[PDB]
């Protein structure tokens, strides 16, 4: 079966985690930690507050974005842990906000596509398809599976 | 060799090698990778023991949040591509957590240096080479190390 809304969610997720590479460059210079727990909590609270104007639950939104943020972090930690191949943060932030809003806009139809008896198959096929579309390397492919998290379970929350 | 740090990473490596068996369990049981109540209960259980192991409560939460996330990223990956005694696996994880906690203070001391990321990165690759970690598990090990360099100066 087709799962277009899911495929969209994953394309957005792919774009978002691809920004990690540039964040990791920023942080090799600023000395800033990959993780900022208060800041991440604040972001989750702000995104959850938008759930009602996109037809989804607050908790569903916090779960989605916690997974997005973790996907981003695992790329950053890996890149900082090896030699860097060798950044405008305001442009990164504006791209993040745009992608976040598109994720919110697409989340309710993706959750509806997931409320099926073959969710894991559909998810796995959509992940592999996205990896192939975006020519993701192994690190970024791992990140994408991380960004999808437990979507199959989150679909059956509400 | 930075030996305490090396041992902290070896213990991390051992812990994240169990993720493969947790993933198998969940493939068969249908349980979610993530269980937020369970994870928070674990972080509370361990952070409360910080003082007795010569470290701070926040340092301990940070370490174990990274351990748990490292485990989760292996599980999600394995479930996304093509029998386990879970009570035994979770017992082994418990033993590894206690070993991590005892080894934490001496590792943090080794990280209070002006070349922390070079030492960390060399320790990470050494561990990858010694344990023959594949790319997934090497990535997971970098995740487990997290922001150790920053946590050492809390």
């Amino acid at each position: 079966p087709l799962s277009p809304a899911l495929q969209q969610l994953l394309s957005l997720s792919s774009q978002r985690l691809q920004l990690a590479d540039q964040v990791a460059q920023s942080k090799a210079q600023s000395g800033k930690a990959v993780q900022d727990s208060p800041r991440e909590e604040q972001q989750l609270q702000m995104l959850a507050g938008q759930a009602g104007s996109h037809g989804v639950g607050a908790e569903q939104v916090r779960l989605l974005f916690a997974a997005q943020i973790e996907a981003n972090k695992l790329v950053q930690y890996r890149l900082l842990s090896r030699p860097l191949p060798d950044v405008d943060l305001e442009r990164i932030r504006s791209r993040l906000n745009q992608l976040n809003l598109e994720l919110l806009r697409g989340y309710a139809p993706a959750l509806a596509e997931l409320r099926v008896d073959d969710c894991r198959p559909r998810l796995n096929q959509a992940l592999q398809r996205q990896v192939r579309v975006d020519r993701l390397d192994e690190l970024h492919a791992i990140a994408l599976s991380r960004a999808a998290g437990d979507l199959c379970h989150w679909a059956e929350l509400e």
